[PDB]
RNA sequence: GUGCUCGCUUCGGCAGCACAUAUACUAAAAUUGGAACGAUACAGAGAAGAUUAGCAUGGCCCCUGCGCAAGGAUGACACGCAAAUUCGUGAAGCGUU
């Protein structure tokens, strides 16, 4: 049982550790980043994830569920705005990967 | 500071002219922080039984070396509920239109 923040911070720091090493040795291996952004979106630190997904992107920006979790995480934390723009982006830069135009007009 | 001054003009002072033209991380300091690989306790070599040569791989780990040699325990680390988009059959019971 963790009591007041400080002890939550040092669960956070265990689990940043080690999501951050599982990146350091990975390095490409998309699910390691997707885990870590799930994490910090459970935790609703959702600019951590932002973060994240703006990281993994810079890996592989050509990785189709990478930009569909990215985008259903800004939908999910009523976050419309950003989850627009994010769609305006990946139907820009991977055009034709139908599975983005189908999402952003639903 | 020196010298020339047919300068006042004594050998005292002053006047003019010429030449000479810009050092310094400015400290004898006040401060300000970070390191060592030594003890002192716990601790003990990778490869699916045991004993083991090693050569790599990768980087927000480096050390010895002049080294684009070679060593450092194969220098160490690496041991992970390793789940990423995206579903359907058939029968039975109950309630509903
Ligand atoms: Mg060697
Ligand atoms: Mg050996
Ligand atoms: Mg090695």
């Amino acid at each position: 049982k963790i009591t007041d923040e400080e002890e939550l911070n040092d669960y956070k720091l265990r689990k940043r550790k080690t999501f951050e090493d599982n990146i350091r040795k990975n390095r490409t291996v998309i699910s390691n980043w997707i885990k870590y952004a799930q994490w910090e979106e459970s935790l609703k630190e959702i600019q951590r994830a932002r973060s994240i997904y703006e990281r993994a992107l810079d890996v592989d920006y050509r990785n189709i569920t990478l930009w569909l979790k990215y985008a259903e995480m800004e939908m999910k934390n009523r976050q419309v705005n950003h989850a627009r723009n994010i769609w305006d982006r990946a139907i820009t830069t991977l055009p034709r990967v139908n599975q983005f135009w189908y999402k952003y007009t639903y």
